[PDB]
């Protein structure tokens, strides 16, 4: 990896394009207004680990990124003159300063989210190079965002049809892994679940939150042992239940997940789980349980239609708020077509059908981390001030074309009002401080990560509340 | 990276699932039948020589997994002595062989694209534990196919409006950078769409490319010097004409591209481009034009707009084709909201309006390398052929689909691609098998250069 080649071509030419004396570029991150109205702000601590601490330029880069550029563009259009300055004045380290809201924070839209600054005058062209690596924090935000989403649907369901949220953490569980469209994007995209849940299966999360967050708990994810259509058909229609049996009885102590719709549905539940190997299923721990993945079709259907048949054959309870409740040791996960749609309707439909949402957890694999853009919560970074000749200039883009929202101007900061709302000051006027302390910190400052959080902070200060 | 730590987690447990005396699991990948009629198969090469190859497994490697299960699964159900037979037997090389078509090689729906299997018996969960590194394939594929689609698009209205397809290469640039989700999806990406163009921005893609494939040509992709709001909006109101005139003097003996929409699209168009520094502009190469970003909004109406603008200030001559063309010296790019729909719409209304497509070029973000899904060209895995207890069973799923047996690749006298299931291709009617061994043990037994790649995607008029 190197940062003299992770920017946007144009970028490289820009140092050439501001008026002389130009001694300060000063640009911020928001997600955009104009049904998420609020963003959890995670990931840039990652970007500013990985990409951007310490001696990330060297004569080697240097000389790599002028030989890459001069066929590139077909000309010299690199600076040498300004990176060889960051090398000998630095020891390669960014004369950049970053300050952010802390990682974890439920913020609304139309807020600024962190700002990014050069520290050193002469390096006024280093502000939009590091654009195109800070704006891709939009990815973790809205994996973050969307996944706390649905952890709300679930969360009111879960209150509404038993009184409690028991095992909402692992009500939505990371399938995503083969979605996406790399093993970083499986990574960033999975400890981004993990904010909100601790059911994954994009083992990639797990070392990533350890190396650049860290936990308290041994790991920041689990998962359960489970069995798919390849591993069940390999036995043969008649040894469905000998597939079964061996199973189960492997995974004794911890909950297992197993097809039902490889051979039969109906005869794999009324049969098979419901008389042959029910001695099997009736004696399991209610933290190991069995867990059935319905037949294909319709969510929903499929979830209904696997409820009543087990409720046929195994012992279905009314809870405290009089839901039908199926048996400790069974349990169901839905893994087809699961997005916040979806789940939103799975959910109302069991409601309506008298069935509790403690039976039920949910998967999610390109809908949780690949059917995402920067356009869900218009994850926008703009310049905002400049300064020429000793002359601050607030900047902005306000088009009568497409009005949107427009860009903010000036120097900003985060506020909490009295009243606990949140509050951009424009213009510097946060300056005044009249609205209490800025939010943002300085998380980067001249090649050191200054401000860290672990991935616990990150976790309750993205909690869920009872207001 | 740890290969025994990138797989879905449900997979480490396999081992412990398959019927007594399994020796062999045979899985294939296709994009199945359902607008892109065509895939390009580009993409696995890269997978190959990244994760697959050498000593993939280590004694360290084990460790950090089976530590990393313990606690991911609350019980031990990781394969230490499968893993550790892998680390002694086959000093940690991967005892896989995969069977591909050939990178850029256009391949129609329905067919198989790339095989995976186990060579060593013991070894039969292998295939299964590889998928979910193998599958992430369908992301170079998909972007490759996409980008492809598109260059039809622009090869049409070239050739219509214009009667030749010179610089269709340089028709849509890359700008997906920032829309993307990784440094490394950005590269994959970007390398992705300059098997159908030579325009990129994502300069993360040229470093793939030299890496894991070569070219003859010094670099794979290329870019011009470029004027953003943020660079323009920082001279302020009075000195537009002064930062125009810095950005067009700087970069003389190159093309440029300058967002004109700064403070007024009429103005510095009419006036500053127009007269104010028309002899800076008529001046300019062929080589190194003038390049007009335009005005936020309806991208095809804002197109028109400034073509219309630019006709009332400079000299618009009709072509061979009779279609309406700007002076040399003298260009636009469209790069908002470019998409292979939107694209088709400006392409089309340009034509409607009697613009020759010489006149433009298109720049894509988001829509080229990010709003892309597996489910775009139904891109499958499935395991197809399993040996258990010496008895080869043919396995599909049918839920409320598969091909079946061992796979072979064929293109018949007439022309068509036909996949032969259950084994039949050993007969060998409609020829040779386009899949050959890619990787065997460790070892990528097969290497493409990007130069191969591009002569196999080439559009077929072209
Ligand atoms: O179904 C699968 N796993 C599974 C099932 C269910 C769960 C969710 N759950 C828990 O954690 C848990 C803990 C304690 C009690 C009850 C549960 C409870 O219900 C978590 C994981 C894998 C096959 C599917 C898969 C994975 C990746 C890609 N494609 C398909
Ligand atoms: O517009 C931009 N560059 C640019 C301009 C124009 C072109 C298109 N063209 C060429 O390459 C070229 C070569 C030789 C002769 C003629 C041309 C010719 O007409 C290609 C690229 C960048 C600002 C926008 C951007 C970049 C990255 C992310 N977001 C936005």
């Amino acid at each position: 990896f190197n940062i003299l080649l992770a920017t946007d071509s144009y970028k490289v030419t820009h140092y050439k394009q501001y008026p002389p004396n130009t001694s300060k570029v000063y640009s911020y991150f928001e997600c955009r207004e104009k049904k998420y109205e609020e963003t959890v702000f995670y990931g840039l601590q990652y970007i500013l680990n990985k990409y951007l601490k310490g001696k990330v330029v060297t004569k080697e880069k240097i000389q790599e990124a002028k030989d890459v550029y001069k066929e590139h563009f077909q000309d010299d259009v690199f600076n040498e003159k300004g990176w060889n300055y960051i090398l000998e004045k630095y020891d390669g380290h960014l004369p950049i300063e970053i300050k952010a809201v802390p990682e974890g924070f439920v913020i609304p839209r139309g807020n600024v989210l962190f700002t990014v600054e050069n520290t050193d005058p002469e390096c006024y062209w280093l502000t939009n190079w590091i654009e195109t690596i800070l704006v891709q924090s939009w990815y973790p935000i809205t994996v973050a965002t969307n996944s706390r989403e649905q952890k709300k649907i679930l969360a009111k369901y879960l209150l509404e049809t038993s009184g409690n949220l028991d095992g909402l953490e692992y009500k939505l569980h990371d399938f995503g892994y083969r979605g996406v469209s790399s093993q970083e994007t499986a990574g960033i995209g999975a400890s981004a679940h993990l904010v909100n849940f601790k059911g994954t299966d994009t083992v990639a999360g797990l070392a990533l939150i350890k190396k650049y967050y860290g936990t308290k708990d041994p790991v920041p994810g689990y998962s359960v042992p489970a069995a798919e259509h390849s591993t069940i058909t390999a036995w043969g229609k008649d040894h469905e239940k000998d597939a079964f049996e061996h199973i189960v009885t492997q995974f004794s102590s911890v909950p297992v997940s197993v097809v039902s719709d490889s051979y039969d549905i109906y005869n794999a539940c009324e049969k098979i789980w419901g008389e042959d190997l029910r001695h099997l299923i009736v004696s399991r721990s209610t933290q190991a349980p069995l867990i059935i993945r319905p037949d294909s079709g319709n969510p929903l259907d499929t979830v209904l239609k696997v409820l009543e048949i087990l409720g046929k054959k195994f012992p279905v309870t009314e809870n405290s708020k009089g839901y039908k409740l199926l048996p400790p040791y069974l349990r169901v996960i839905q893994g087809d077509g699961v997005d916040i749609n979806t789940l939103q309707e799975i959910v109302e439909g069991m409601k309506q059908k008298m069935w509790s949402i403690e039976n039920i957890a949910f998967g999610s694999g390109g809908g949780l981390l690949q059917k995402l853009t920067r356009d869900l919560l218009n994850c926008s970074f703009k310049c905002s001030y400049v300064v020429t000749n000793g002359l601050g200039i607030n900047v902005f883009k306000d088009p009568v074309a497409d009005p949107n929202k427009r860009s903010k101007k000036g120097r900003l900061s985060l506020h909490r009002t009295p009243a606990g709302n949140f509050v951009t000051l424009e213009e510097g006027k946060g300056d005044l401080e009249e609205y209490g302390q800025d939010l943002l910190h300085t998380v980067f400052k001249n090649g050191k990560v200054t401000k860290s959080y672990s991935f616990d902070e990150i976790r309750k200060n993205a909690q869920l509340n009872i207001e």
